[PDB]
């Protein structure tokens, strides 16, 4: 990554161990539920693109995953040349090949990222990575929210879960609350906690419907 | 988070994996008892709000909670809106991280005088997660009555954990809680409090009844 | 916590997530048996009150001995304030409250503890909360030094650590060997090794009784 | 490693126990599948040969492929010595640890201009491993074919990872393997992905058959 | 612990939680086998007595060892005392951590000349150690005895950890043990021993019952 | 450890906990297997003498094997006291059981490091060290080189692996292929290998065996 040293300056420092391991732990663990993400951000702060393909490749399994992320970066990069057609000691403009890490020397990418102005290859790349991550997880979602139905004995809390975390996949995005979705988690109720639910009426916060098919 | 450095001077620093690992782990354990909150204020330590968001957004279960805080977040900023018409001043959505950048929570976090956008979002965070806790309390303090066989030390546990997540805060000792402990005790302790007489400690009832 | 940085000034840093987990893994494994004190002092150096009540506060179990720990904070509270009854760009001085972190702002605090002459709060409000610690392990304490007994079968040294074990909670404090607990030890010691302590005769040193009874 | 302290300039540290136990970790759990080259280019980081060669030394198995490894950089060794007749030049055996002192490894990597020996040593422990990945590959992309229950996701995984460590690499995707795809899928799958058409894009393929 | 900064300057830091749980996890897996004081000085280096109380007050077993250490620690001050009539002069109780602050332990171990009070009372601590490590010794060196099935080199080991344990110390081998372990060896072993001569190395003992 | 601080000047530092707990972990996993040697160089760096014998010292069983690593160490320091027979505030010069840390004090040890010229204390001890380590990796080799055949249903590439791991124990080194152990790996493959690297002729390389019996 790029970072101030206690000097205030920008400077390249390797990857952590730590950093790597948390990433290829978080992936074992959470595959590509939505909040691998989120992780994905974190871990990889301050990143140049070769720290990001570090990231990515040092996965072992998902490799169809890997592939369909690849395409995506492939089309980011492609874009970018598109809306980018091309002083002594100063650096070349970067081509889509050289933001994804693949034309670009680790030299090149601390170059533009300091450069002046700096040009963020690293917030670039990850930004392309995330746009495949967002297409991985709704393809690997693996419940439609049209199946997500409250079990005839399932508590409301539990139903409320597994509607939110599938609308979450689906939208690869936590906005998914509206008067709409409300009517949707409603629609979808078993038939005791449906009929209280109807009870309450138009406007029923997600506090007052899950406090009401509590008991 | 934006901290000193050893030169004595405000950065941003990319939030730890051990910070990060830490408070996933915090509430993959212990999900939304009320030792969850002073956790979250300790791991969220000089965050700015996209930290926090960081924070919030890596929690992968407990999708119906995590609505019910962002209703809170909403309400604080809408409310935050109203009581406020080098930086552009911060709106609801701009203290929240969804509407501002890195670099404006940064300025603003180090302005002359600092808007503790930080803190300020941390404190929203905080009231939602209290109302989860609440919501999630799964017994009524007038349910915890003292078993015939149970220790009145784990009777006593139990009560100060209830009336803790019941009202999300350890403030719950005085004289009417101390009557609604002595009422709930099993008939031996309740007989041994009652001869205390009013105003007996915690340490004398725990004492008496050891 | 307040520490010098590396040009040598006071400075508060964030409560580490290794401090925090070690101090919770603390109470979980040892409960209140009297070395948690010792772990309570190492793991709050450096403390402000607000990094102190993080610590309590972090606790989830053990709610009967947090609020008797807070009976005596705020005995110790208003005693500060019987003691303490009340130039520009000074602090107020600190009340019992302020010192317990509950009417003092982060800023107050590291205010007193860097002021010239510096106030220590933090150290203040750690020599009442071990006041606590050490009321709740006597209290805690399971077995009275009466009823630590040598079985017919247990080796002199497993009773001997018993012994001084329990005379450490009861007393929280290992300031316990003198002539009388010697004499305490060998009256509650099984027939065979009480008769052999006898014979070595008075002012016997704890390596000459444990030497005589490892046979 | 050579590494730039919080003053700014280039110093030599030890390698640290937790980028050790990393790779030796890393070689126990992953053996020589083709994600453990990424994993030492990362961990390898600012490495003087010195520290390569700790690195590979400190491996307990696998002497079979360690021995392997040597005769790539023998081979390495050999050619630059051929290519290229304060500091001395460096030889081959200069830039692979043997006939250098770590004094002699950091004057290169800090010289003006700097001599990357370590950067150079990594390249051909990489051109070894990559030899070495593709050797211990246990089956053909030949033999992968979808079961007639295995989901299509779990056979285009094992197709990939196949490609990946045949050709110890990761771009293996191409008009040609996207028919060999289709022609050793399953018949009820392969009727499918048939139908879309030629230049189907995986993404399309994976939501077909899924 | 006092130690120098990257400015290069003495100063104090609080115990790490690390090195605190590192001693308390060695204490509970070794006891008082005789690798405990090397471990102990090692991760009590640049201690001040406080720091060094911290380390044997945070044991929780044990009792009866740590009131053996403490009387050995009172001989060694009352010691120091007799041997002694900016800073006042420290008293054996100061050197110990009792009736010293931790500003005065400090002011010591920095003044012009130095008064290495954590290193004195570590050395105190570490005879007290010794003791302990004696009288918890199980097995007397008379009572290692090769079995008739055992492998040499396990014997040796098992004879080389008791004269440790014994004499709290490794500096054990001479011409006389070398007897003792011939003369405690199985017939087959003892038999080839006796045939080398005497003067027979460690080296050629194992190789001949190898 | 002997280090260079940020402003670039050599200073000691206490050992890492760490540091310590990785090699007495390394000797309890990997006992005197060849590669504890590296491990022991990789941990050691910047080491003094005392930091050396800490490391020793540390290790709870093995006895026989540090008695052994003893005799080599004071080996060498008869050797140098027989090699280096003997201004105000310069060092005096070292003696064998100096460089071995017993009768020198830290002090010493660390203005011996940082002296102008250095007398490199640490890394003469490491490599009085090594050589015993590699004396004992020899010793304890458990299985001759000329005892390592090949089972009759052992795959070649686990054969090669113990091959090689017991040339490399019983020269306490990796510079072991060669003309003459490809004919001794030949020689102890099973009849079925051994007829299929025959028929492969001289100067077939190790790749091009492994792949011949692979099938």
């Amino acid at each position: 990554p790029v970072v101030r040293n206690a000097q205030g300056q920008l400077t390249h420092n390797c990857i952590s161990p730590r950093t790597l391991n948390a990433w290829v732990k978080a992936v074992e663990e959470k595959a590509f539920n939505p909040e691998v993400i989120p992780m994905f951000m974190a871990l990889s702060c301050g990143a140049t693109p070769q720290d990001l393909n570090t990231m990515l490749n040092t996965i072992g399994g998902h490799q169809a995953a890997m592939q369909i992320l690849k395409e995506v970066i492939n089309d980011e990069a492609a874009e970018w040349d598109r809306t980018h057609p091309t002083a002594p000691g100063q650096m070349r403009e970067p081509r889509g090949s050289d933001i994804a890490g693949t034309t670009s020397s680790l030299e090149e990418q601390v170059g533009w990222m300091t450069a002046n102005p700096p040009i963020p290859v690293g917030d670039i790349y990850r930004r392309w990575i995330v746009l495949g991550l967002n297409k991985i997880v709704k393809m690997y979602s693996p419940v439609s929210i049209l199946d997500i139905k409250q079990g005839p004995k399932e508590p409301f809390r539990d139903y409320v879960d597994r509607f939110y975390k599938t609308l979450r996949a689906e939208q690869a995005s936590q906005d998914v609350k509206n008067a709409a979705t409300d009517t949707l988690l409603i629609q979808n109720a078993n038939p005791d906690c449906k009929n209280i639910l109807r009870a309450l009426g138009p406007g029923a916060t997600l506090e007052e419907m899950m406090t009401a098919c509590q008991g």
